[PDB]
């Protein structure tokens, strides 16, 4: 296997949605960093999370090791596809048995008709968590059928 080799670099290409600089930062190598499958998926996951902050809800990242035996190093060839950028059509609430939807909507930071922003969906979640009513608060981003660029954000809530 390759867990003993050193990462010589990460070469990224594809459709980066204008975020090549940030994706380069994420992609830089650490001192004496070894090749590792797990850190590779963690890297793919970090890239998707980043693009998600910009409304690219379903981005792809594939990556392929190029072993160089002369150097005992491995280079990561990486393809990024940001995919469609989504805006929010509807924000929806569930589990919501005591309080009018108004009580939750009022805490949103992600607005209908705006570009989707995972951090915005998250802030909504923390504002929800923070008023005590709920045991759990989870979010789901659902594509609107027939739509290439619309999602609904569902806040699934469970009261105490």
């Amino acid at each position: 296997a390759m867990d003993q080799y050193k990462l010589s670099g990460v070469e990224v290409s594809g459709n980066l949605a204008g975020h090549s600089a940030e994706i380069e930062q994420l992609t830089k190598i650490e001192p004496g960093e070894l090749y590792n499958g797990t850190k590779v998926t963690k890297m793919e996951d970090d890239i998707k999370k980043l693009l998600g902050r910009y409304g690219y809800a379903y981005p792809r990242v594939q990556s392929m090791p190029e072993i160089n035996d002369a150097d005992k190093t491995v280079k990561l060839r990486v393809n990024v596809d940001a995919g469609n950028r989504f805006y929010v059509r509807k924000i929806r609430f569930e589990g919501n048995d005591t309080s009018k939807d108004a009580v939750l909507r009022r805490e949103m930071r992600q607005m209908e008709g705006a570009w989707l922003g995972s951090d915005l969906v998250d802030q909504g979640k923390e504002r929800l968590n923070r008023l005590g009513f709920f045991e759990t608060v989870d979010t789901d981003t659902q594509r609107v059928p027939g739509s290439p660029d619309q999602v609904d954000v569902v806040y699934k809530v469970k009261e105490r």
